[PDB]
């Protein structure tokens, strides 16, 4: 039973840990030399397309207020944290010729040396959507093939600068959102595709070029640095769990791995076996880049480890100028008969689904044969709700119950035979969350926007630290 | 015509400013030893009351920054600046046994100091709505009459420690809307009126306790200090013009002077014969509390000059257990026969004509015979709209127009024989507004609230400058 | 005679004074939040196009040293100091929703009342070709009308912040230098004209555009500012004197009148009557952009003083797809029979003849009939040599004699009826000369670069300290 999950049910060796994101949590937008990312200018000229019209400038204030998150994390008593560097703060012109920010750069060495002085092992992600905008407006970003030689330049920088005391990597993290709703919605940054943007072709352009970013990135490390410095490094994506809507209808259950193949094989099928996968040649023909064969090489098992995010789960059925939405040919049911694949949380869009953590996880190991798994983004937001004072604002038992049995189906998964290294809940603060602004909370550690983003635990973080200790 | 109207307008020593109170902008609610006001209470115990459920913890943290609103109110050029010092910042406990707070008469001497050094004259008023909790929470703050010697104690203080730089006091400002939304809606703190409160009672003896604290705080001044410090005391009251929906009608032409006397009249007539007015003994009757004759002695003419706020207007006429509202027997209607009485600002309430400033002014030097007037408030909000950007945000068209027009007519009513002796906007910044939370903006300076309270003139305060420097 | 020339040759009001330009002296490139300008970009990704391959990224640290800068003022004694602000300093973003940096503010701030508080009167400039990289990226600078607005902010900013103090602006420094060697050239930055670039059109477009930021700007601050404020607000125009090679070919006589035509006439014409010259609409044509009618009234006597800045001189002759450059349809001669029209100075283009100023400064008043001006640029660089110890180095007397020659020459064209109001030198400080990075030094101050940027005062400083001291 899920409630008595506890460390003793895991392998010595595993880990537990949150996360977080740079331009979700830093703040000092402007502070110690950074430069902007799309993310500022985007909430910036843009204010229309963010609840609320706010922006990441001061956002939680991690960049000022670290040492008292090191000790959240020292008092919440987990064995890692993740976090993720921001490439402008380090780098304000994106590329080397821009200018190196030592002031950016003692920042994280600092927030580093604390979470090593607190027994805290540093999980290091490189880019989380936040492109320099010198990059974005000298070549398009990660429209251009350019970006994969900055992009290097800003990973050797990190590995130099970092390695001797970082040793897990990770180049991207959840690069699906960044290519889909930056290019295909135009919800997010830069917000294109709703030249202007075309959702039928930019969508796949970036998403190769990060790919080759990553593999780039990869072969750098592995040549340059691995055996000094004995790292490793991976990647981290994003997934859902899709269910045939009718489990007879074998047409349904090829749209569901289609849906898989189009959200998670776009990524994992290239650094598996260097080619996208067969059903997205098919559907998206010749709109669909190629790899030159010495990039498949590259391509072609890239990475130490894989991380997976997940979140919801839903029930796919077949579908029936062009666009990635529509080249999916598959439609999206959250009910079965007016019975939702699970409840919502906080966001209409999150349907709690506990097995599909476990499914997925056997799924990525049995079609890709990833040796070596971690799941690196987990967790639920709170009903929103500004009436509550904070005793019963700190009560999430929703997201308590949601960690639960996440991990418990987490655990099945190993049974099942998968090689799951650990385990990372999302997140540890309350923070910007995009589109959403500040209104949707993930933390498991609640912040008082009203009173300089005071921090304080909600029983899921007591529940973490007395069942997962050490 | 009103958009020239300029210094040279006005006579050499008519004085011009902008104002502030305390708990709308100061923030640091728990800093530098300040205690708990019934402003903090109500915002953190029902946040439900408050738009967004927000409160003035940080504000707009003028408490950190007065430095550069000092900065601000020097490039702005006029002549004077309006603030209130926060009771329960200088006092924790309210009253004396409860501690004196070195820091928080720093904090204020620091302020003036600054103030003086930029040749900026500062008009201070002892008293806005903050009421310090732990006298609320021994004897029912205002409902009590102990609040009067209290009350003493802090004025007597504040004259002490800063009467050396500052010559012009006030004792209250607003006491109408305090009483009123704080006892007969209980709408604003300490939220009573549907024991649990009586909008029928409560409302008269708190009005009631206001006035003798401030005869009190007057005689004290009058003949302890005045002749050391020579400076000058006075108080602010609510105004609303009150028109007679039919012209005709001398039953509306009642109704009218009727909610007159129940709004302005309620306050000064005790303090220039020493009675409350005929209509509201007669409809009030004996729920209308007596004052002893040595009370009317000091209350008849406990001023040095009156200060009137004015922001909007309204038609009067006729109406059809007890409550303060119902006392009045008046109905308020918006148009003549689908005409508003002027158009809506950014709140629904307020809605523009200008005239209203003129005809209150001369009714209350008519009414009540007041030598020397200032207006110490006048100004309006912007329209709510989260989607503009910095320089679309600060084109404050309305807000322009709105202190032309009734600049103009302040100078119409000095000509009509008024002796105004200066006028002041509100307010300075965007800042706190009370249950509106930070959704409103009153401010000739902008606050960008996403970044560090960021702040930046507005094209009123611009034209301001340029109208009205020296 | 020349030598003797003195501080009592001149009316009491008469004004002298140094300069620099932000971009020349500053450094911090990226110290205190400043963002990066076109010259940023420039000398980073295209070293090849600097002597050097060097780059203002420390200058001559003016950004740190200005204490001391402003101590060599004091002890230099002349009326006033010229210096411009960094666009991109105040505003990182070039636009307000980039940011506004309060610690670009304050350091203008500081210099200027250090000056004040030394009895040296600032003027101020607002712009020296260091557009916000951010601005030429979004929409080409000064390429795109968008120009106008932003820079309309930028202007009200400045005014706003420093305006109390600062009582003498100018909006732009040198436009001429800006639009041909930034588009026609291509040598200094954007660099562009050697899509990618039009010799035959951008140059008209950038110069269309300053005058309309120009003529804006003006309109602002006099529309919102003068009155308060009380200052005055003008602009600096490059100027070489034009020489008919033969004194007798008529033909010649008009290509010289032509020259100046394209060179002074092309800004001085459209402030002057609200048009371009009659010879360029001739030569140009159709790629000369045309003014609205509303726009000729905004740029009509858009002044309160013009600055000319001279160095050299010219003989000129006619000339026998498009480009600036030929559309002048002149030949220029520095022979006349071997004869050179006066000797070199460190710089081959720069040939010293002391009646050229005189001569420029008749032709403005008589051509343009402006009421007030000054000579806002004038000086000379020393022959190169890294051979001399300081003692040598600081031993200038070709400047000194260039200075004394010019400055007689201005008293010259007083005699001659010109208006001139005061004179400054250029430069204050040895510093980055651009395309010719540090190996050319015009300042009155030495500098070391091997140390530190030690500055030492050469004896043109020490000559001009005893013969206009005040
Ligand atoms: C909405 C954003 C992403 C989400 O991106 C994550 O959202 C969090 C909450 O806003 C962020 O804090 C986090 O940066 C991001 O990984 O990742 C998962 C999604 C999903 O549908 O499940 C597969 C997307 C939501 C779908 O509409
Ligand atoms: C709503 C608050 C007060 C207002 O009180 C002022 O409100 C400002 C805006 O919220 C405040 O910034 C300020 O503290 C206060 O003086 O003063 C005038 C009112 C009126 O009806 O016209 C006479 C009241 C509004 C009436 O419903
Ligand atoms: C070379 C740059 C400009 C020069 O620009 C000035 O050059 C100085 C020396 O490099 C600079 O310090 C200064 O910023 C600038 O005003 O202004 C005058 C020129 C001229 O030919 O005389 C009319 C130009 C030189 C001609 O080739
Ligand atoms: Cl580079
Ligand atoms: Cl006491
Ligand atoms: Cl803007």
């Amino acid at each position: 039973d899920a409630t008595r999950i506890s460390r003793s049910d895991f392998p010595a060796d595993f880990i537990m840990g949150t996360g977080s994101s740079a331009y979700q949590i830093e703040g000092g937008a402007r502070d110690g030399g950074r430069g902007p990312s799309i993310w500022d200018t985007f909430t910036h000229r843009r204010p229309d397309m963010i609840r609320g019209g706010t922006n990441g400038d001061v956002a939680v204030d991690s960049y000022h207020l670290y040492k008292e998150d090191v000790n959240i994390l020292k008092n919440l008593g987990l064995d890692a944290y993740r976090f993720s560097i921001s490439w402008s703060r380090v780098l304000p012109g994106g590329r080397l010729s821009g200018g190196v920010n030592k002031e950016g750069i003692n920042y994280y060495n600092n927030l580093i040396d604390g979470l090593l002085a607190n027994g805290i092992k540093p999980f290091v992600t490189l880019f989380h959507w936040d492109v320099p905008q010198a990059l974005e407006d000298e070549y398009g970003g990660f429209l251009s093939p350019r970006i994969v030689d900055d992009f290097c330049e800003y990973a050797e920088l990190c590995f130099w600068e970092f390695g001797d005391r970082v040793k897990h990597w990770m180049t991207l993290n959840q690069p699906w959102t960044f290519s889909v709703h930056g290019y295909a919605t135009g919800l997010y940054a830069p917000g294109r595709g709703r030249s202007t943007g075309n959702p039928g072709t930019e969508p796949y352009w970036v998403t190769h070029h990060l790919l080759l970013a990553h593999a780039a990135a990869v072969e750098l490390y592995k040549n340059k640095f691995q055996r000094g410095q004995e790292g490793q490094i991976g990647i981290s994506h994003a997934t859902q769990w899709m269910e045939p809507w009718d489990e007879n209808s074998a047409s349904d259950v090829e749209a569901a791995a289609r849906a898989l193949d189009f959200m998670l094989g776009w990524f994992m099928e290239p650094i598996t076996s260097g080619d996208y996968p067969k059903s997205m040649k098919k559907f998206v023909g010749s709109r669909l880049p190629k790899f030159s064969p010495e990039q498949s090489k590259m391509l072609k098992g890239s990475y130490d480890f894989v991380g997976l995010n997940y979140y919801t789960a839903s029930y796919v059925t077949n579908a029936s100028n062009f666009s990635y939405n529509t080249d999916i040919h598959v439609t999206y049911e959250t009910d079965r008969n007016g019975v939702p694949i699970g409840p919502q949380s906080g966001s209409d869009w999150l349907l709690i689904y506990p097995e599909g953590i476990r499914k997925i996880l056997v799924y990525t190991k049995k079609t890709y044969n990833v040796p070596l798994i971690y799941v690196t983004e987990n967790g639920v937001d709170d009903v929103k709700n500004t009436n509550l004072t904070l005793s019963e604002a700190r009560k999430d038992s929703m997201r308590l119950k949601y960690l639960q049995d996440h991990i418990f189906n987490v655990r099945q998964a190993m049974n099942d035979g998968v090689n799951v290294k650990g385990y990372f809940a999302w997140s540890l603060l309350d923070n910007f969350e995009w589109g959403e602004g500040y209104g949707v909370r993930f933390g498991i550690i609640h912040i008082d926007y009203n009173d300089n983003f005071a921090r304080y635990p909600k029983d899921s973080a007591v529940w973490l630290m007395n069942s997962f200790h050490k």
